[PDB]
């Protein structure tokens, strides 16, 4: 599983990330997949 990040941005660049979640942004995922439930993914860099 991918780790986390490290402060991105608020400029709201939701992407759907392979578990069937649209984050604000990829780089929130790295968070997320860090500490969510599972080993999450990016799919799309939008709002799927």
């Amino acid at each position: 599983k991918p780790d986390c990040p490290l402060i991105c941005t608020m400029q709201y660049d939701p992407v759907c990330g392979s578990d069937g979640i649209t984050y604000g942004n990829a780089c929130m995922l790295l968070g997320a997949s860090c500490r969510s439930d599972t080993p999450i993914e990016l799919v799309h860099k939008g709002r799927c």
